[PDB]
Protein backbone atom coordinates (compact mmCIF):
# COMPACT_ATOMS: atom_id res chain seq x y z
CA UNK A 1 0.00 0.00 0.00
CA UNK A 2 1.20 3.38 -0.48
CA UNK A 3 1.23 4.05 -4.51
CA UNK A 4 4.97 3.33 -5.95
CA UNK A 5 6.28 3.54 -9.01
CA UNK A 6 5.20 0.66 -11.39
CA UNK A 7 5.97 -0.43 -14.48
CA UNK A 8 4.17 -3.01 -17.14
CA UNK A 9 5.43 -4.64 -20.65
CA UNK A 10 2.56 -5.51 -22.94
CA UNK A 11 0.92 -8.88 -22.10
CA UNK A 12 1.34 -9.02 -17.85
CA UNK A 13 -2.08 -9.83 -16.41
CA UNK A 14 -1.96 -7.37 -13.30
CA UNK A 15 -4.16 -7.80 -10.29
CA UNK A 16 -6.56 -5.24 -10.01
CA UNK A 17 -7.18 -3.08 -6.80
CA UNK A 18 -9.09 0.07 -7.37
CA UNK A 19 -10.94 0.78 -10.73
CA UNK A 20 -13.26 3.54 -9.33
CA UNK A 21 -11.17 6.46 -11.34
CA UNK A 22 -12.18 6.33 -14.82
CA UNK A 23 -8.71 7.25 -16.04
CA UNK A 24 -6.39 5.60 -13.35
CA UNK A 25 -6.21 2.44 -12.02
CA UNK A 26 -4.62 0.72 -8.80
CA UNK A 27 -2.62 -2.47 -9.27
CA UNK A 28 -0.75 -4.64 -7.82
CA UNK A 29 2.41 -5.12 -9.86
CA UNK A 30 5.07 -8.10 -8.18
CA UNK A 31 5.07 -6.74 -4.58
CA UNK A 32 4.52 -3.29 -5.04
CA UNK A 33 1.05 -1.09 -5.71
CA UNK A 34 0.67 1.91 -8.34
CA UNK A 35 -1.19 3.56 -10.85
CA UNK A 36 -1.46 2.79 -14.70
CA UNK A 37 -3.66 3.98 -17.07
CA UNK A 38 -6.96 2.68 -17.38
CA UNK A 39 -6.64 2.64 -21.51
CA UNK A 40 -3.65 0.79 -21.38
CA UNK A 41 -5.31 -2.19 -19.59
CA UNK A 42 -8.29 -4.28 -19.99
CA UNK A 43 -10.79 -6.43 -17.01
CA UNK A 44 -10.44 -9.81 -17.67
CA UNK A 45 -12.96 -12.42 -17.44
CA UNK A 46 -11.43 -14.90 -14.69
CA UNK A 47 -9.29 -15.62 -11.99
CA UNK A 48 -12.48 -15.68 -10.75
CA UNK A 49 -13.03 -13.57 -7.22
CA UNK A 50 -9.68 -11.89 -7.37
CA UNK A 51 -9.76 -9.07 -10.11
CA UNK A 52 -7.67 -9.21 -12.93
CA UNK A 53 -6.21 -6.93 -16.05
CA UNK A 54 -4.25 -7.23 -18.71
CA UNK A 55 -1.88 -4.76 -20.20
CA UNK A 56 -2.60 -3.98 -23.91
CA UNK A 57 0.71 -1.50 -23.98
CA UNK A 58 3.83 -1.09 -22.19
CA UNK A 59 3.54 1.47 -19.78
CA UNK A 60 6.55 3.34 -17.03
CA UNK A 61 6.97 6.67 -15.69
Amino acid sequence: MGPREVTMKKGDILTLLNSTNKDWWKVEVNDRQGFVPAAYVKKLDSGTGKELVLALYDYQE
